[PDB]
């Protein structure tokens, strides 16, 4: 019932491997199709004379293109917020995987923001020009990244907080709602007719930490048996930036053993079937305090032919959702949040593959397959994210 802008979103986790929306910048427009990232805080994208950069959905932001561009210049070799002065120029610096850099320079300009319904919000923004990418950056789609975490004192401010403090007729409040195939993002709260029915009501949780978007996970349970070796809670970043939900590797070598075992290639083999059913809740190291749920998804994926191709690192894809059990991440008090199939699997050809890999780096991350098919609604006030399922929007990529 509030006032709502809605922009759309495009990708999948398959194809893309990530979510993006289209952003005017500079006078006159430039269109720039930005990675939707709530797991960092700046707006960068390639730049015309940008020497090694990939080939993305648009041509590298013209500077001399745009009669309001600002290239932020260090005088007497002084930057603000603390930045470095390089060939005379504020120094963008990234660094990701391992070791790969995405270097360039600060610069300033008009950014522009329009909802489908055609309410536009303006503002200048400090960017970062790359003048160099590396890695997965020279072979991503889309231009540039946007980041969607908060302003700290005395910093760069970020997209989020320019866009309400000139919007303020809407609540400090945005949602991500992501389908397999696109979605929306939602400024000023969240939409009650996506959520699923009448509708059902919306799971708070508050934030660990001021500034970022990390919540704590006291528990994760598969057939009723957690897998977690701790009831301290694990800080997780609810990231929209990370195809993949990343988690500590004993959490995921004690996930992945039960998944491989509901993983049958050949339905017809008699020594793989036959090792699965020859199996006992005394043969595990960790007895399921559910066996018998177990027993019905293992029966049910033999029963329903529910076979499973093994891909790259051992990821198991499977023909149906049908069969792959519920899992259960464990919030403030013993909330239990089911984790439906249809999130922690994505679409790949025509199987469902598991979108849950190792963290990197002690790196838990909610990632996409947390997102997908939830609203995931950001509370700045209130310094809570909610989630509640909800019939996402789809857009197909070829509606841009
Ligand atoms: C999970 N995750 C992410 N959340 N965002 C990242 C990203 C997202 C994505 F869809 C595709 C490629 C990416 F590089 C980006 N990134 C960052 N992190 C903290 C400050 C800054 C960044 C960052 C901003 C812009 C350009 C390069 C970087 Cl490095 C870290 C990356 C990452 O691994
Ligand atoms: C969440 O935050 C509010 C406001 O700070 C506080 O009153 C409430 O007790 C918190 N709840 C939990 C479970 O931390
Ligand atoms: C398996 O073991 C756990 C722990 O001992 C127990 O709670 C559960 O009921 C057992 N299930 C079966 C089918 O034996």
């Amino acid at each position: 019932k509030d006032l709502l802008y809605k922009y759309k979103l495009y990708g999948d986790i398959d194809e893309y491997a990530y979510y993006f929306l289209d952003i005017d910048i500079g006078t006159p427009e430039q269109r720039i199709s930005l990675i939707l990232d709530t797991g960092s805080s700046s707006l960068s994208f390639p730049c015309a004379g940008c020497k090694n950069c990939g080939v993305h959905m648009e041509n590298p932001f013209n500077l001399n293109n745009s009669k309001t561009s600002s290239i932020l210049y260090c005088e007497n070799e002084e930057c603000p917020f603390k930045l470095n002065c390089v060939k005379g120029k504020c120094e963008y610096m990234q660094s990701y995987c391992e070791g790969s850099q995405i270097s360039g320079f600060y610069f300033s300009d008009v950014v522009s923001v329009v909802s489908y319904n055609n309410e536009r919000v303006t503002f200048r923004k400090l960017m970062g020009c790359h003048m160099h990418e590396e890695s997965l950056f020279l072979y991503q789609q889309a231009t540039g990244v946007l980041g969607m975490s908060l302003s700290k004192p005395q910093g760069i401010p970020t997209f989020v907080n320019l866009l309400f403090d000139n919007a303020p007729q809407l609540k400090q409040v945005f949602t991500i709602c992501i389908s397999e195939n696109g979605g929306e993002l939602i400024a000023g709260g969240y939409d009650p007719a996506y959520i699923v029915r009448e509708a059902e009501k919306v799971v708070w949780e508050n934030v660990t930490r001021k500034y970022y978007y990390y919540i704590k996970v006291r528990g994760l349970d598969m057939f009723g048996t957690n897998m977690m070796s701790s009831s301290k809670g694990l800080e997780m970043l609810v990231d929209s930036g990370s195809t993949f939900t990343h988690i500590p590797e004993d959490l995921y070598n004690k996930l992945n053993y039960f998944f491989d075992i509901l993983c049958i290639q050949d339905m017809n083999n008699a020594y793989d079937v036959n090792k699965r059913l020859k199996m006992t809740n005394e043969s595990f190291n960790n007895p399921l305090v559910q066996f018998d749920d177990f027993r019905k998804s293992l029966k049910s994926i033999i029963a329903k032919e529910n076979m499973c191709v093994k891909i790259v690192d051992g990821v198991q894809c499977w023909k149906y959702l049908e069969g792959l059990p519920d899992l259960f991440v464990t919030l403030s008090n013993n909330y239990k949040m089911k984790w439906q199939p249809h999130s922690y699997l994505y679409k790949k050809e025509s199987f469902w593959c598991k979108g849950i890999e190792k963290q990197v780096n002690n790196k838990p991350i909610l990632g996409l397959t947390f997102f997908k098919n939830r609203q995931v609604i950001f509370d700045i006030q209130k310094n809570r994210i909610g989630f509640v399922d909800a019939n996402c929007p789809s857009h197909p990529t070829h509606t841009r």
